[PDB]
């Protein structure tokens, strides 16, 4: 199946890269490196975890910015690659207000605006981290969600060329990728 997509109507007229580059102004850098790792505040979590599971989620220590990334992930801590997240990453959501976790359930994103779906990502372990799964994830916990745009304007191109990251959600609505939601 091809990249799904969802939006906020309150987001229609935008494109997904202003979208995507405001998201990450907001969430904006957590600060996960070495010696600023140092309590739970700023590793997100995983379900079930606490180093592999269908879905890893964190929020912004600067806003109420969050995502959920969902697949079949892991992530290797201190072993050989160390710090590396790989597996499958079939979807990215992204918003506000992060809730639950590995004890009640699952994570859910009660204010999510955007989702980006069948994403078909699947990185080895070996990549370590320059994987496209971790770039992706990292971009997103680090301020700079280049790499999930270049991924989203590859799958778009490949439904149709005239597709791209500089299509409005409308567009892409037209062109049956994204579905609006209730805002």
């Amino acid at each position: 199946m091809s990249i799904s997509i969802s939006y906020s109507t309150t987001y229609s007229g935008w494109t997904v890269a202003d979208y995507l580059a405001d998201w990450s102004a907001y969430f904006g850098d957590v600060n996960h490196r070495p010696g600023q790792v140092v309590d739970g505040s700023n590793t997100g979590g995983f379900n079930p975890g606490p180093f592999d599971g269908s879905q890893y989620a964190l929020k912004s220590t600067a806003s109420d910015a969050a995502f959920i990334a969902g697949g079949d992930l892991h992530y290797t801590l201190f072993s050989n690659p160390s710090h590396t997240l790989w597996g499958k990453l079939d979807s990215i959501a992204l918003g506000d207000t992060l809730t639950g976790g590995a004890s009640s359930g699952g994570y859910a994103l009660d204010s999510q605006e955007v989702s980006f779906s069948n994403l078909g990502l699947d990185s080895p372990i070996a990549q370590g981290r320059d994987g496209t799964v971790h770039k992706v994830v990292y971009g997103l916990m680090s301020g700079d969600s280049s790499a999930l745009q270049g991924q989203i304007d590859a799958l778009l191109k490949a439904v149709d060329p005239s597709l791209s990251i500089n299509s409005t959600f409308d567009q892409l609505a037209a062109a049956g990728v994204a579905h609006a939601t209730p805002a």
